[PDB]
């Protein structure tokens, strides 16, 4: 049972059990479903992102800044900053976006507009398509750097 990509797990030296999208590295505590069948993947999507290069970013530049000199793990760590701020309610996926996404597609608020397969990168095409509306991603990375996606249609 389950949506595509995910599974019920649990936390390392901890006993909370959770929901994980091996395919968006999402994570809620939610189960994400609750009977349709041989629906298969939306041929097209709208996703929005927030992107944070870093140091090993196949171009360490963005309007953001100059040069790009944060590391990975830095970039993770800020992400994960988002997220959290996101889940909670004390900020909105697209203000982020506008202000700290390091990728152009800010002067959208993130919006990306539709496409299919083949167009993105495949780590974010994967996670894209494997989101349903209104969801959002977990960290992805790709040779641009760390992602937060947001499908919107």
């Amino acid at each position: 049972k389950l949506p595509p990509g995910w599974e019920k797990r649990m936390s390392r030296s901890s006993g909370r059990v959770y929901y994980f999208n091996h395919i968006t590295n999402a994570s809620q505590w939610e189960r994400p479903s609750g009977g349709k069948n041989g629906q298969g993947e939306p041929a097209r999507v709208r996703c929005s992102h927030l992107l944070v290069k870093h140091s090993q970013s196949r171009r360490p530049s963005s309007w953001r800044q100059e040069k790009i000199t944060r590391t990975k793990e830095e970039a993770l760590e800020l992400i994960n900053g988002y997220i959290q701020k996101i889940k909670s309610g004390e900020e909105d996926f697209e203000s982020l976006a506008s202000q700290f996404s390091d990728a152009s597609s800010a002067k959208a608020r993130g919006d990306l507009g539709a496409f299919s397969r083949g167009q993105m990168q495949k780590p974010f095409e994967d996670a894209s398509f494997a989101l349903r509306t209104g969801e959002m991603s977990g960290p992805v990375f790709t040779d641009s750097g760390i992602h937060i996606i947001l499908r919107t249609e």
